[PDB]
């Protein structure tokens, strides 16, 4: 696999896997380091739709055996996997840091969503309940048990490379499912070496393939396109609200119920009573983790009159201290690059709609680059593409307040009162993250029951949804499924209801 | 007016609590005796369709803020009143679908029981306190409702089927636009009626009659596409199924779709026979063999397969057809529309074309073509003779889905072929074995695919509080009744509540 | 069964209920309208043991084909007995306030409570949910089902004669048991009827025996000590920590799991920042609602220092308004007797108690007399057993602080911050409700993670339970079982753990 | 010092984390060969036991509020600690209670189960979130730990048994006073030292040591009077749980109580008579019969009574016993203590005093009185041969406990007397049945009365993710394992939160 030395490490080449087997074939893409773009981390082939159709049919086969062993057996492989992500966490994250560019405390953590996602499913091996249930006759029994769907095709996005995946690998598998995966093309090594622990842990040939791929006329397309062959039984793909649309649709179709985690909008409301400087630490770091390229980042701060330029001021000078820079160099910045070029483009140009429909811009530069310098970047600014921490003032109703722009971006809205902020954080297409700053019960409680949102934070940021809580939005955000805990078992099975007779005669039911 | 066996009803829409005389007028003719006119009724354009669900958004404000247990209330309410009008509700029944009494009476039976299941549902919809990673923090569940439903539905189930998605959607907090089917709009009309007069607010519940394809059905599944349903809800064919989940798919709507099915019953060679029979014999032509589970498929093991066959055939010649409203002891009436009639008339030339063996029935029956137990007269309706073949699997009569009175015989040899035929049908709601060897009803019970198996049981008679669905082409994985429809009709909101007064970072 | 006429009703005489017949066998008691001691509600006997040990005897004959009975045609029987109920409320609501001398409303809402209780188990006889589990096997399945115990004893006190009653009777027939029930002999007629209607309902003859007599040296005790000849497989109490006691003891050493409902001293904190007139008005109506004879009555008002003598002065305003009488005549009194004898010596006692420890009586002259009148009272408070409103101050560690006196007493408490409030809650020997007002978020919660209660209110009273939550307390107040709901599905089943092979061979698990 | 297979540990109890070598001097020998010196520990008076549950109730105040996440992260370390000590842990068992390597590994593998299924347990233990009958009042259930928790422990399952107390009270926040079987006083230390490694906090575990009645485990249950425990678990005799209970029902403690058994295991004329025997054989002589498991009575039909017979004495003929740490092939070793061999050689004498008729066994073996199949010196320890009687129902053969190698026959005709015969005995923990006629199993299934039964498997073997208990003498409703152990060792705490701004009244 060690084609060349680069910079910060090797620069690996490596093909699909397919039944067990690694396949290179397809059109060399290549991920480089976004921090460093010298730094060449993989190259790796663009599989074909006739090679994503093999990786399903060698899931089908593989399923066969899987799905008749014991779900208890299943959960020692998630056991084994467990010790072997805890083994190999300082490896994952170094190697994080390098091939997406978040630091190395986030990368840590991202890696431990999936220990975290490991551990909750490999007893969930000695659970899975289904039901007994009494009959309305005597002599006879009723039965509820949770089977496999069958072939599972997973989508997903680079920004959380090892969370997000394992939120969708490990219950597909522990539930008896097996699987052809797409990782995102900005996290292919990351992706490889994720395949090859849960071989390592003892997981079957064939149950997990991976295809490696673009989106939009490549890979992601092709397998998508699939469904309509009849090759999966489910889909789940986290990802944007536009390619989401498309496959719901293609699911619908075809009967698939897929798992769609979308976008989000996220409101941050800090009200008058609010504790102001957890609220503006709240704030800042919901806008700023992960340079702003988190699903659930905050998209709107709407700030209760009474306080909002008390919390301007100090929320400009929190966002004045903001650490960037090329984290692999300078563990302890805040954040680092853009993880590709379409969201720094789609940034970029962010600046230019909110200009023309009157955004006020109270802070930020656009691009990072030695002719224009952020007074608080460390390290070479034109290695890769970095964005100056933004801070707009926005109307709602405009384009900047409703729609989703990945990077360092922020809005602040003025509102006045519990109703105009639940109002105004309802108004946007999107319901995955919300968040409000309050100590008066009964506003944490409005808020709670007025919004329109998958999951609310009270006195806590819109990031950082704990493991074993359900994952999920409404509106633009989802159409209804969840990940995480007991919440996904509906995603990757079925129930299937079974009655028993013994009274020797046909009985007829509510007659 | 007064009718033949009735009243005959006109009505309008139900919207916003106001009934709507607006649209072209349709006309539901008693599908036992064409010459008794059971309702007329307007056609609802696609504008109405759009200012019901407007209206069921406006009602659903002040619903949804209504205290579950309060909802609930409302529902037992409507557990008495359906009580109240069950003889009224099965004499409507018989009269409007053309089923017997004692089924219609069992129609009506479970939306009483789906009542009664969700009116104490009102003082549950658990979710879950959980415990946080972080000192002084707190982790919460709550189920909350979506919004506005659409539903449309079949008429072959007018009464309980749509209960199972018009009550437990109003008891999780949402409001409806409902399009009931045109082969039973008086019966839904009435359901409607008794949901006001249980307390169910105006505005809550919608009801827009109309047809399908072309008509109102179609213009409802449309305006998924204008953002006016946070749900939908459907019941009928696989071909209509797939489009609404196309619609719902593209509008980021999870869709309850309850599709069709060929429902296989294996019979063993250790079968108690005339159990199994009777059994096949009940799932064939209960409803004249027009339910969702009827059976498609009679999979008998090789060494009885010549015994079975014979008593199965003195069994169907024994089969009473008639108008039920005048021969209630029949099995059995007429076609519930002209659809299922002609697609039924189709079986029978494909069933020659493919090679299949016709064993038993002659087509529409007729004073020229007259059955021996028919009681009445056949040219008042549209009546079928029972049917029976002998088929290959792979054949078209095998593998799809045909409303009526027919069923095929297919020789298997052994538990492992039985299951392999049982599954070669693109199908997957029912399904049943009847054997005696707990090896063999293990094995049939875990490599079935289906949403329901029945153990020396019929392929049909659900109890109503287990989940009811089907895989493959019979549904997307949603499930109704019990407490498995409640992820149909609500969404998951996770709450952290901090109090440590400081940023604690997860993992 | 109607005997003689009386001064507000039939005086009604009636025997026990025995597989189906009445056995009017014993030495006679009577009960006598506590409002008005004139007033001849019922004559009834007074099972001895013997009849107690036949009624168990047709109890455990009659559960053999209860309990194959399938429990959704259980469930029917009960939902006819919501509408009986519901047709009966009227009736039974008039027949309370004369036997027990409750309001009219409170005893609307305690016949309610047996209604919400019919409607929930209603439904539960098509729930009942057991598992079906994964083996570690292939070829193999796991089971669990839920079995009815067989007969359950039941002895209940009279304060709440419909609901607290419901909460036992409904949930153990609905599970499959048979019953013998051992009603207060404070409410004969109400528990009489209440069986009469279950069986209008449709119950079985024998799956209900009821058994009137008394408590120590009287039926009560005895149908206790059966335990001891193995005629019950469950046995459920509500009343006095100190009887629960030995109930417990006799029913541990027979295996059995017993529900002991016992007393409470239930502490209800004021923190500076509550809204006061609220907290009055929850503090008030815990103290004097059923003339403070609720296991849930308020014991303690623990008022934060800095609000403590505005408290106080608005809360000795609130009691002095507190009407009081005969709930027949006059419907709209706060409360009216004692419900008996026992109560109201208690009572008289704890002045004398309170004076010897050197508590300040604020507020009240003890028995309300001609001689001694009470300036809100409304009709003749010689006819039966009255109680001044009562409050002291006390100190913790005092017997009028620690111990559970029934009647309409209450004490005020001086604490200083939440950590104090939450330490003197804790300071007594019981653990049922208990209740904070309280605007910062902060201090509920810490209210509720420290205390040590089965139930805990904010911003509420430590009275008013829901029905459909899980009721019991902790400490002296209970061992850990739940009435109600869900929850009580425990006390009335046992688990059957059934696992079934397939495979032909013999697995050996974990080896 | 040395031993003759492996080191003589000498050791104190654990309290507050320190060693506490106090009281006078017990020793645990090799039940295998009494030269073999395993262990010498103190035995704890009640005034150390005494200071073990305040040290627990100090320790509580800190772990209870440790987040459930994080005291899983502790059992998820024991988890991987367990796994590296695998080996140790099963030759030290195989030394110190005398069962076979296979036996042992098997009960530590159970401890490992628990370990994994409660590691993930910290980020689950759901309360409720309710809804209110009242607008703006939001209602929740939580799980609360009960306390300090005294755990008292038999020795036959010296890790498993223990894990399933141990594992789930401290996870659920609670702290332990342990007082284990002197049975097995070394693993018991280990395995405290083992939590410790994990980073179990000092203090939340404390282990006394010493004997039973007119001992540490008697003076422990009377502390129950004094207030210092929240909770007790209890596995042993049905006697001493009797009276345990008592104590513990005076005290408001809902105490778990796993008893005794007579086991029915039932075979049908249609069984696979091979199965049968093998499962019989095994339910009868796994650990030489001590498991609470054990079968007590082969039920076995009428028609097949002597083909049975011949076939399984043929079974038990081929037995081999021995010290299984010289001879790991063995199917069982010695009696565990001497209490053991002395209610076995009792019950020779009950038997013949009662007219039973004894198949197989001469009592203990001896040089003198040798059994064929021993392998090496059966006078090292207590050994017994194996032993079949037939018995006569109502008898104390059939209804009392008897722990060690013996098992009765007893004929049935049918299996409505198959059923009353196996519900004979004051006990109800496991049972089983061979069957293969469907009506057969299901009749058996839902007429025993019984925690536990299997069907067509062994009345030992339970799977450690099922509720495991029994009814009757068998236990008094508490199970443990799994999901179902947590009502054990937490409370209810409901909570309602007003946020109206007035008193609304319910009901």
């Amino acid at each position: 696999h060690r084609k060349a030395a680069g910079k910060y490490g090797n620069t690996l080449e490596f093909g699909h896997l397919v039944g067990g087997e690694e396949v290179l074939e397809g059109p060399l893409l290549e991920r480089r380091n976004p921090s460093d773009r010298e730094d060449v981390v993989a190259r790796f082939p663009e599989a074909d739709k006739d090679l994503v159709r093999k990786a399903a049919l060698k899931a089908r086969e593989a399923f066969a055996e899987w799905s008749r062993t014991p779900a208890p057996i299943r959960g020692q492989v998630l056991f084994n996997l467990v010790k072997i992500l805890e083994r190999e966490k300082p490896t994952l994250t170094r190697l994080m840091v390098r091939e997406v560019g978040k630091t190395p405390k986030e990368a840590a953590g991202d890696v431990q969503e999936a220990i975290d996602t490991a551990l909750f499913f490999a007893s969930e091996g000695r659970r899975l309940y289904g039901q007994t249930v009494p009959s309305e006759m005597r002599d006879k029994e009723l039965f509820t048990f949770r089977r496999p769907l069958g072939v599972v095709g997973i989508i997903t996005a680079g920004n959380f490379p090892i969370a997000v995946p394992s939120w969708k690998l490990i219950p597909a598998v522990l539930t008896g499912n097996t699987v052809v995966w797409k990782p995102s093309e900005d996290a292919p090594t990351l992706s490889f070496v994720f395949a090859k622990l849960f071989e390592e842990a003892g997981l079957p040939p064939g149950v997990l393939n991976v295809v490696f791929g673009g989106g939009k006329g490549s890979t992601g397309q092709w397998m998508v396109e699939l469904m309509d062959e009849g090759l999966f039984q489910k889909f789940a793909f986290t990802g944007s609200t536009q390619v989401g649309r498309w496959i719901g649709e293609v699911a619908g179709r075809n009967l698939i119920r897929p798992t769609l985690e979308l976008g989000g909008k996220n409101p941050l409301v800090v009200m008058r009573d609010a504790d102001l400087d957890l609220a503006v630490e709240g704030a800042w770091w919901s806008a700023f983790a992960t340079g702003g390229q988190r699903c659930t980042s905050a998209g709107n701060i709407l700030v209760d009159a009474p306080i909002y330029e008390e919390f301007k001021r100090r929320f400009l000078e929190r966002v004045e201290a903001t650490l960037v820079g090329n984290p692999l160099l300078h563990p302890e910045v805040t954040y680092g690059p853009f993880i590709n070029e379409r969201f720094f483009a789609r940034w970029q140009e962010h600046y230019r709609v909110g200009e023309a429909e009157g955004a006020r811009l109270l802070f930020g530069r656009g691009r990072i680059t030695r002719e224009n310098p952020y007074p608080r970047f460390l390290g070479d600014p034109e290695a890769g593409l970095y964005g100056w921490p933004t801070v707009w003032e926005v109307r709602p109703g405009t384009r900047l307040f409703t729609e989703e722009v990945f990077g360092p971006t922020i809005n602040l809205v003025k509102v006045d009162g519990i109703e105009e902020a639940i109002a105004v954080a309802n108004s946007t297409p999107y319901g995955l993250s919300s968040a409000i700053y309050t100590n008066h019960r009964h506003w944490a409680y409005l808020f709670k029951v007025g919004i329109r949102a998958g999951m609310t934070s009270i006195n806590n940021a819109t990031v950082g949804a704990e493991a074993h809580l359900p994952f999920g939005g409404v509106k633009a955000s989802g159409n209804g499924g969840r990940e995480s805990g007991i919440w996904v078992l509906e995603e990757y099975t079925y129930w299937h209801a079974v009655n028993e007779e013994y009274s020797g005669r046909l009985q007829l039911a509510q007659m």
